[PDB]
């Protein structure tokens, strides 16, 4: 019934600070260390990204990324999720025992991801990407795609309570189309599916300060989204600060269920 | 519109560790600086003897100060320096004076629940009613309505599960329309919300959490001791239901 905390483990190359010094799996093992005992519930693991201007890799090449530090994570008293829109990159990872497949595309890159989910009885994200020419409402946009994308992943046999929707804060958005989306969260709840809301460090968080901050300096604004978040209903959030998340989102949840059950 | 920060400065047992928390607390986002010398029997030349040093020293300063006394004779000593707000954990109850002193240099009361630990009514309405009485006492001393706060009390005359009765109806208390101060930081209530015999530093990530939920039920203030981690998420949950009102065409 608690709020879960999805830790981020980034494995991209480029994404390492110290000229990748630590970019293998003993450093990812002592970073999910860190994040379990910080209160992760989940370890977000992903080598792609799905930003305009961004490296195009292979498949060979995500696997390449991805598995060794699955194969080493797996076995830790944490959920696995796996960051790729590829069902080929999912199921190697869904083999070596991931719990979710966090689909950047909602399933619209590669339309095999929901029979691979569901062949091994996982969880899928659907987050909300793309067409951000649309000529219609946001959030109507959204719940339109990310509705159809669910259905077909129950389709191919995902439980309602297994499909997440995630709104893509930091995605093919402009920065109204972001404040419409994060004013409106009560209705992609309203979808009954569970949501998990990733703003961490984005450019939101970062617009939500009065100065040029660096990604760390966005943690407590970040906090807010998941403590104002909780209270509208979403399931899950994506951080980078677990330990901050986890005990603030331990004391909105505690906050909630004392209130409902003294309103019965 | 914003939610107002608060800040804690205990000078129960000098001015210039006072006045050093004071500028920090002020870069950090403070609005208001609440002055304690009574941590709750000194008498009231020693309560001013705490008080007294440290607000001639930060009233000058481009901030509010409350002084958290009970006793007019310090409340007045207090408001005479040009304090903004007296913070009364007995809400006039302690000292039927101090409504006249307030009145006096027009300035702001915070009325705090307490009391009556062995209260016949369920306690929220008990709190309401005692509360209400006593704006109602503080009104016809001249205090303008607008210038009472109330403040529910949290670890003062409650068992609790009063207090969780309480935080679970924050609603009930903002609808009396006159602005509320929350004030949970660190106290029992928070500590319990860990789980767990916490050390008072441990309790300001649940602490920062009773602030976000208190501003989604309307309170207007927060009194905290962290005052940097509230003032930057009160910031974010104000701008959050802000933006969802302006997304919406609310109020
Ligand atoms: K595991
Ligand atoms: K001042």
């Amino acid at each position: 019934t608690k709020t879960k905390i999805m830790g981020i483990l980034n494995v991209t190359p480029d994404s390492f600070s110290d000229g990748g010094k630590f970019n293998n799996v003993e450093s990812a093992v002592t970073r999910v260390k860190a994040m379990m005992d910080e209160g992760a519930d989940i370890i977000d693991v992903g080598g792609v990204s799905t930003r305009p201007g961004h490296e195009m890799i292979t498949v060979e090449e995500e696997l390449n990324r991805v598995l060794p530090v699955v194969e080493a994570i797996v076995g830790f008293d944490v959920k696995i999720s796996v960051d790729t829109f590829r069902s080929e990159v999912a199921e190697a990872c869904l083999k070596l025992g991931v719990d979710i497949i966090n689909d950047q595309w909602a399933g619209l890159y590669d339309h095999r991801m929901f029979q691979v989910v569901a062949k091994y009885d996982a969880e899928i994200v659907l987050m909300h990407n793309g067409n951000g020419n649309r000529d219609e409402p946001v959030v109507e946009e959204m719940l339109t795609s990310l509705l159809a994308q669910a259905h077909q992943a129950k389709i191919a046999g995902i439980p309602s309570n297994k499909i997440w929707l995630d709104p893509g804060i930091g995605f093919a958005k402009t920065r109204n189309e972001e404040a419409e989306v994060m004013a409106r969260l009560d209705e992609l709840v309203a979808t009954e599916y569970p949501v998990l809301l990733a703003t961490s460090r984005k450019r939101f968080t970062k617009e939500m300060m009065g100065y040029d901050t660096t990604p760390v300096e966005r943690d407590e604004v970040t906090a807010a989204t998941t403590a104002y978040g909780i209270m509208k209903g979403v399931r899950a959030v994506r951080v980078h600060n677990v330990e901050l998340n986890a005990k603030l989102a331990k004391g909105i949840d505690f906050l909630k269920e004392n209130e409902n059950a003294r309103h019965n």
